[PDB]
């Protein structure tokens, strides 16, 4: 199976969790993969892990400030200049929130809006600049089940993830004439560092609320990134695919 | 090369032409054991002969049950389950459209589109569930439409029936996920099949140019989404409908 | 307050629950009200109740088979003939389902599809025929929260109520050029004969788990019918308004 | 008609357009109105216009930086101090975008996200702090049709307005236990300074694409704010009402 054969791919937040599982699955399927991480330390750790798994595969790693379009452009530009093209952009880096409304500070709301929305806008804009003249490409934006069904706390999380769905819808409709597809992915509860850090009572809570009686594995989200990036999904754009196993927050 | 549905016993309703027939081919290519349903025995015979030319060593069963009769659907689903010992995938793809102005929509026309597009999907999903529930495994795929989400400017029975399919998929998916059976919808935009061809090229030239992709989707582009959704790659996808419309808005 | 002053109104399922609460609120706001019921007995009971409340008000009552468009046309036609016009049509009559999928018979699925969807189509079609030449009117269709968020059982209920939302969207887009508005109302859990079952010991736990800690009252749905039928809602069409107090099935 | 009798109301962006039409309709319906505007000059102009219409009515006016929660709290706090309570908060201030994706600068995307989302979050948070102990109140957030159906350009506009819908959904579900309702309003194309200044070619396109063959008037949106703020809408929360006359971008 080589669903993304010879596709030049960038995965933001590709150092751990869903993004890292996607790096592996995309390399397994013939893609040329580059990853972004928050810090250079996280990037070095992930590149060393990928070097053990794939000793003959070259994987580029960068740590741009996702809130700065110039910093994202510098990193995206290096990938496009090394391979002469950019086929796939996955705006997967993201954070969550669970604070009760009264305890949501200005700083916390600004930060989740910055990373989850401005980070996605910057990545999609920089990918588009490298894809527009080639008149081909795929931009994948990671939303959440909370972007559709809301949440009971951490208002910045459904607000930012609903914005990602809205950005995906509008951008997809706008740039389809340049043969560039824009698709969203809205996961439910996934077994990563984002969810495994919670207290045991919250973990117990999730596991009883999940209709599948298990969290999804990062591979189950990464397999959807894989299909959506492949030419099999040539009819899918300006929409968000729910991958939540019927979980409802 | 690919074998995304290897050894999966699959039934495709409306598998004699358009999207369903393209799915029959793509599913056989990917290792599935395929059975098709068609509206008439003549359509079934034609499709089986076409598939026999393409795949001379492949056995494909064909049936023409009245989709509005659950006993007729159960008899056909039962024969497939009896022959292979299980049922892994059910695709409720058979459907029809409408474009009549509201004043000209007869009682008979509204009843018929509601019967085929909704009762036909309910009957197929119910009969599949009965053959899947003890195995605690399976995938049910229901074909909706872009009109089920964005409405239409005419033929009210078409968005009404296709929105019902999305609602059925959502509710059924939430209900039977505890039996490890996934229920997923597919909402196509405008697809190049017998459903959409008939108009002269002069009329169609301006229509195609106004489409966001400047072309209709091909039946293979919908069938490839059936393939992914039926595969173990979509293990996290249930109680939802995937839009495959190339940004087309009715 | 006379939000529907002199508006000739038909309310299907106006003999009890939401429909009956709407009959009272519409009479209070100056409308000329006619009600439909399943049986002649229900119609006689409701008309007598409205005579004790409003002795000087004339209310017409009919019991047409909602699955027969000719029977609905005969009743709608009599109202339009008596007042010379039809201003408001409320397709409020409906039923629910809670049977587990295996136990949903052909007959049960056919019946809920017939009453909840064909009944709404027939009422909307007959209203349209009496409104189209006047180039004014409002058609209100009662959906449900299950039409948007699904359900855990009784598949015919989300299937039929999602169809009502789809019919409302398509019909609204089609006939807005004739200055006829088509709007949906999606209630959550309302205190009527439809939810009047279980003893209080069992109910106490259920009510406590509801986001508002109570069901909605039929007046709370009828007040939304009132606004939507008024000229205040002149910009609202081809959409469904959620009146569920944040309840999620 | 006095749908919002004795209700202490704050309207952000109440100096012109929809917000100003709402100021008038809310005063007509018995509310105690306070307005916010971008500049002190706009506030002075609107207060003078309202003094000519209502010479005996006192209307407070403020121009806080909506991106600063402390500046919004200072203004909201003064209203709550003067009347001892806050009954209604309308987060109506907003801006639009129509730039092609390549021409959307970092600055433009940041600004629309700041005003349309952080401005709504700040207003809703400050209102909640003044409403939570009273265990009653209504927060109205202005989204847009583009938040549901996307757009063909100005990606910041559907992204920010979809975020407003997501914020409304999540916040509504979270604070309904404090008897505070959170509702959204999604207008189509409204005849205000936001749209009326466009070149004839763009105007022609709008008028052709509008199924009603006219734009909605600001009163048609303000009448929906009125109903949603009234006790008639007691069952409506954690949802967005479309007021678009079947217009689709
Ligand atoms: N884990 C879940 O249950 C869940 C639920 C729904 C949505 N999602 C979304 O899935 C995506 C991936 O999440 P995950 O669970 O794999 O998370 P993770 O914590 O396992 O990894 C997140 C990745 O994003 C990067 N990232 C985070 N904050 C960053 C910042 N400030 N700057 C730059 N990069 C940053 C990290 O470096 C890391 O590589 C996110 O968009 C998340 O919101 C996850
Ligand atoms: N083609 C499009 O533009 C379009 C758009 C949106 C939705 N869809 C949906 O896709 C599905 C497949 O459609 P298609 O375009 O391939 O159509 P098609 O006409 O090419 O084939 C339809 C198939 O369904 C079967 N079928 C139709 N009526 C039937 C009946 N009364 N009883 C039993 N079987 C019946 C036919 O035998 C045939 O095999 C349908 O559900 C259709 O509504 C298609
Ligand atoms: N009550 C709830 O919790 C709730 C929830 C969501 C949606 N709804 C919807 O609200 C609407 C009103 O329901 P309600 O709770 O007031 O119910 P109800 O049982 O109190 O009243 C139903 C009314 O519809 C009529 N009706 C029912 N079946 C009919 C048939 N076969 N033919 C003709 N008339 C028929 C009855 O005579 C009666 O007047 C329905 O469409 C229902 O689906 C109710
Ligand atoms: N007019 C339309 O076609 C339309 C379409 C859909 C949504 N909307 C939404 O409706 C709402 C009202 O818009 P309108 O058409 O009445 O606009 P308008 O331009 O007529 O008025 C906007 C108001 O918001 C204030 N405002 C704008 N930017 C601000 C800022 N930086 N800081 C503080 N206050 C600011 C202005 O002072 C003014 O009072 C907005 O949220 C807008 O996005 C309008």
């Amino acid at each position: 199976m080589n669903l993304v054969q010879d596709k030049v791919t960038i995965i933001t937040g590709g150092t751990r969790g869903i993004g890292f599982a996607a790096a592996k699955i995309f390399i397994d399927n013939g893609a040329k993969v580059s990853i972004f991480g928050e810090t250079q330390e996280e990037v070095d750790t992930a590149l060393a892990q990928l070097k053990e798994l794939y000793p003959e595969e070259e994987v580029l790693g960068f740590a741009p400030d996702l809130t700065s379009r110039d910093a994202v452009m510098a990193a995206v530009g290096q990938v496009a200049q090394k391979y002469g093209r950019l086929d796939v952009m996955i705006n997967n880096a993201g954070i969550t929130s669970n604070n009760v409304f009264s305890r949501v500070s200005e700083e916390e709301f600004k930060h989740i809006m910055d990373i989850n929305v401005t980070g996605v806008f910057n990545g999609a804009w920089c990918a588009y600049q490298c894809m527009k003249d080639a008149k081909k490409g795929v931009i994948i934006n990671t939303a959440s089940v909370t972007g559709i069904f809301g949440s009971l706390s951490g208002v910045g999380y459904p607000a930012s993830k609903a914005s990602v769905i809205g950005l995906t819808h509008g951008l997809g409709r706008e740039i389809i004439r340049k043969n560039i597809r824009v698709v969203g992915v809205a996961p439910g509860v996934v077994n990563t560092d984002m969810t495994n850090g919670n207290p045991p009572e919250i973990m117990e809570g999730y596991l009883k609320a999940l209709p599948m009686k298990r969290m999804l594995e990062p591979e189950e989200i990464a397999n959807v990134y894989l299909f959506l990036a492949s030419d099999l999904a040539s009819g899918i754009t300006a929409t968000t695919v729910s991958v939540d196993g019927a979980y409802r927050p």
